């Protein structure tokens, strides 16, 4: 069928890959349309495959820019200068969407978290089915990948999107787990891995001298 | 007459001249056409003397980029990262073409080539009218300027177009001689001068101990 | 016995280890002597393993100076700013010499030969059994290892030592043979390989079409 391989996920303080596989180029219009993030679809531009009829929108003109590469079928969209990002085909419908491509409006640096967590054993004061929870704190880029005791804990599990510091760019998310009260003798680990840092965190807490 | 003054060879990973001289300024509209090596004529624009009336071609619109000069009759167009440019005046004819201004789309660094040559005095096998020739190889940028003798020998000369290379955009040429057996105790010295490198080579060939 | 292990060749625009190995230390006093190349023997000074008593040359008490390590058995002649040095055990004989260390006193660069030979097939005039050789020119440090075929021309073999250029302390070393003229068909190669600079030349000369 009509399949995209799209390229890439990036940061930036633009070109972006649109691969037309799978079928007659120069028969359907390579159509860009981005989505802010939490938002609706906010349309870019249509560029023929026979020559590059701009069409922009009225609000990406500038700021968007595509191109047209018709002997090898990808297409591209260059930007200057904080959404996902989307290739579509038959401007008429829109039926042939590509893969999704991030882009980041962004200046923080590449960092692992800090997980501020509390896991205690459902101790607390007195419920049964008392919870416990990661911190994880001041990473960049997106995403972590949290699993509790390695994956061992599946139930439970509420990992929180990542809500992002208005302080450095950092994101914060936090996965929590609600165990049970009879588990005092049972460590949870959450194993936060934020891969674009390589960095893996392996987490719990204890008490401070209880009655 | 209406002649013109371009400016000027480039080599790039950009701004072409092209003065107006010998008549008045503001008659005629400078109206810019390249031609890819070895192909037809692509046309770019036409820019009134008046204002800069862009009247791009499609596909040049982004690349190129004519400006006006109309004070000192010279006009420009320039150029974002292969090809001869010309500026001609009399839109609906071409009449007033200038110079030929090539640029090329390069990467390579300036180098003097490497002569790898054959010349034999005719006495290979067995043949008469035996040929010698040298082996230009491996030069930045164009042109290589080659002599037999400094010159002396001027007939049978057969200068190859320079054919460029995918290996490391360093383009090769060859000269070839067709001397006679008769002439064993004769060398013939092609003189190898690129100049934009500034390199002189003087080249020959003995036998191997032959019978 | 009493063996010595002495290190090392070093070049220098300076400590010497001395290490007594295989009997008893303290019982013999580390004397030191040098060799300018090509000359006699020039004596430095004796220091007791007990103590640092120096008693140096006149001459050297300047520029060398020995020091003692007593603890683990080598001692240490060290010195500021072209000779072979030696140090050799029972003072008032010198029964116990080293191995022998060679110091340059240089300011040139490590550097590959470049080697101009002469190896035609003694067919020069007319000579039966005529020579050829290599020259083995400008490169730095000490020594060439020059080998006729991989070595397997041996028999005269007459390897000249290594005169030493004025011009860039770049020595100059030449191996030159003598086969037959019934050998014409027979290439001889030097096959030098300057270690220290890893370089590995290999040569033949020709004729320049004669009768």
């Amino acid at each position: 069928e009509v399949q995209l391989v799209q390229s890439g996920a990036e940061v930036k303080k633009v070109k972006v890959s649109c691969k037309a596989s799978g079928y007659t180029f120069t028969d359907y219009y390579m159509n860009w349309v981005r989505q802010a993030p939490g938002q609706g679809l906010e349309w870019i531009g249509v560029i023929s495959p026979y020559n590059g009829g701009t069409t922009y929108n009225q609000k990406f003109k500038g700021k968007a820019t595509l191109t047209v590469d018709k002997s090898t079928s990808t297409a591209y969209m260059e930007l200057s200068s904080t959404a996902v990002y989307y290739c579509v085909y038959d401007l008429y419908y829109f039926d042939y969407w590509g893969q999704g491509t991030l882009v980041t409006v962004s200046s923080a640096s590449t960092k692992g978290p800090s997980v501020f967590p509390l896991a205690p054993c459902s101790r607390s004061t007195s419920e049964s089915t008392a919870a416990l929870g990661c911190l994880v704190k001041d990473y960049f880029p997106e995403p972590v990948t949290v699993s509790w005791n390695s994956g061992a804990l599946t139930s439970g599990v509420h990992t929180f999107p990542a809500v992002l510091q208005s302080s450095g760019l950092y994101s914060l998310s936090s996965v929590v787990t609600v165990p049970s009260s009879s588990l005092g003798t049972k460590t949870y680990t959450c194993n936060v891995d934020h891969k674009p840092s390589n960095t893996k965190v392996d987490k719990r807490v204890e008490s401070k001298y209880g009655p």
